[PDB]
């Protein structure tokens, strides 16, 4: 396809290591894997795609995240217009705290999409964020 969603990091300079994810692979593994903030950390989500043969418009990052008890949080971010090229671009949302206190530690569920204006499906997966008193 000309866009290929390849991979999700937090990008955190707090974290002791790396936190990604690797969008090529079986995407009913990811639901498994763990992924872990420390709480209150500042990070930001960072979401890298390959634009393969043609210029593309209105290009959009959406966020889903479930938490219970809580209503759905449903974010939308612009991503826009890219040329191709054979490196991976990387969009990064705008910086976050992550949640903080007893009560807002453990499971958030994602459920993502890249998507554009013309509500093409360039991938849509869901992920668990980790919410820890420590790294």
């Amino acid at each position: 396809p000309n866009v290929v969603v390849t991979r999700l990091t937090l990008v955190c300079e707090s974290a002791p290591g790396p936190i990604t994810m690797d969008l090529t692979g079986d995407l009913e593994a990811l639901k498994k894997e763990t992924i872990v903030l420390k709480e209150g950390s500042e990070y930001r989500v960072k979401i890298h795609f390959k634009v393969n043969r043609d210029i593309v418009s209105g290009l959009k990052y959406v966020q889903h995240t479930y938490r219970t008890g809580v209503k759905v949080d449903k974010a939308t971010f612009m991503v826009g217009s890219y040329g191709p090229r054979p490196e991976e671009y990387e969009f990064l949302t705008p910086v976050e705290e992550a949640p903080k206190g007893m009560l807002a530690r453990g499971t958030y569920h994602n459920k993502s999409f890249f998507t554009d204006d013309d509500k093409q499906d360039h991938l849509s997966w869901e992920w668990n964020l980790s919410i820890k008193k420590e790294w």
